């Protein structure tokens, strides 16, 4: 009964932004997210370009950048084109939706300007959504809302999650997807989006909890993994986003039979 | 039983931005803090200067500052110790504990270099005001909680705002206080912000709803009033700014008895 990506891409009540993420995952056999945490751009744009063919997506975070400009998401968007990945901007939104708005279009980042797509705490209720909205779908841009998280003792889970989950299915306009560790919608044109990943077993210092690809993908249902320092500390980062890729996509595979 | 601003300084527990805080509260009559939402740095910078003497706190969003500098936080520094009030980042760290400890220190921002508070929704679990802490404590700075939201549809409810309450308890060298709609907290070390406040009735189209002064601070037992529009968008602000000190003023002086 589960359908590809190449399926889901097709739905009729899928957002063009999904439906251009699983074409591209469906090209390229991968549902690998590179969170590229770093602080130097000329870092985050080798990156970008070698790693680029293993990806579908290249997750910042540009307020950590030091040498942050303009110009620098320019290029990136240059080599998410040539390779065919979307930019997610991991800003979590997270404030009333007047707010929000002017933190989406605008300040130094300008991030709907080069955003394919954001995210969004569901915790200041659905004002956060209409206010980003009024940006992101004249700019054809979408949004992620975060359902649950994967850190030690996070509160969105039970009624939260489930509310995150609600607000997602009434604003499909401009909401794709979740962050979460597994399916927590049951429609597919919704993509799940998964943190908290590594190969091997462990945390950091700071509350992060890992699971494995197999696990996030195969047994928790979610669609994309998301990996960060399991790729950005290994020497060989394209390697690692291989090993990355190739876990998630099987795991993908097994489970659709 | 109510202690005076000017003893709650003195608490043996107080942070000492908190006592800072209390200190120029007590001494200027002001509870009231200005939130700047300003696109402009001059425009930022001139509030800051004509309304300085009548608010204890400068609310930023820094990231809708056009033109954001920091050398415009130099100058928004010496007017909040000329006038006496300090300077709040509204950033809502939202993130795990590694991230938000890059996003706090770094990026172009360097929130933490002259910012002396912050806040942080809790959703992480408390390794977001961990990660904050390993910057903010050698920094000598403060983190507000963010206990409750003044939006409609609002999860920061029930047991939410009861782990917030206790993460805070639990990071008392960091944590001063809160952003919630009423007292959340018995313990008189910790600070009490409340946003979502003008001083008639109503709301805005993306979820705001609004309280009194008299109603947040008196009935309800906050001890700052977080004002924006109420008076960024009145043609007079030191006049709006006035109006609400004494509101915010007499509530809390009529409280105490
Ligand atoms: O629940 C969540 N957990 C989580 O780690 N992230 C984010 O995803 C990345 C994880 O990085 P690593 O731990 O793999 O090195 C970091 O950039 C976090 O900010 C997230 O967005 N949501
Ligand atoms: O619950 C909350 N509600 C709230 O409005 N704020 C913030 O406080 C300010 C309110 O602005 P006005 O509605 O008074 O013009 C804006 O800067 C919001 O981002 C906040 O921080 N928390
Ligand atoms: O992506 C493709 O080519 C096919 C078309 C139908 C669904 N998948
Ligand atoms: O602020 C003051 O001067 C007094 C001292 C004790 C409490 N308040």
């Amino acid at each position: 009964m589960e359908l590809s990506f190449g399926a889901r891409a097709e739905l009729p009540r899928i957002h063009p932004v999904a439906s251009k993420l699983l074409r591209l995952m469906q090209k390229k056999e991968t549902n690998l997210c590179l969170s590229a945490d770093v602080s130097l751009a000329r870092e985050l744009l080798q990156l970008a370009d070698a790693l680029g063919p293993s990806i579908c997506m290249l997750k910042t975070h540009v307020d950590i950048l030091n040498d942050f400009t303009l110009d620098v998401m320019k290029e990136l968007i240059t080599l998410a084109k040539c390779h065919e990945f979307l930019i997610f901007e991991d800003r979590k939104f997270a404030d009333i939706g007047n707010t929000v708005k002017k933190q989406y279009e605008g300040g130094i980042f300008k991030i709907a300007s080069w955003a394919d797509l954001v995210n969004a705490h569901v915790v200041p209720g659905s004002g956060v959504v209409k206010g980003l909205q009024e940006v992101g779908l004249p700019l054809h841009r979408g949004c992620l809302l975060i359902a649950e998280m994967s850190s030690t003792g996070s509160l969105a889970t039970g009624d939260y999650t489930r509310a995150a989950v609600r607000m997602a299915e009434e604003h499909s306009e401009f909401v794709v997807g979740f962050i979460s560790g597994s399916r927590v919608s049951m429609k597919p044109e919704f993509l799940h989006l998964t943190p908290g990943v590594q190969l091997e077993a462990g945390g950091d210092n700071l509350g992060q909890q890992y699971n494995s690809p197999q696990e996030v993908i195969g047994k928790r249902g979610s669609d994309i993994i998301i990996v960060g320092r399991g790729i950005i500390s290994a020497a060989d980062r394209l390697e690692a986003a291989e090993m990355y890729r190739k876990a998630a996509w099987e795991a993908y595979l097994s489970r659709l039979g």
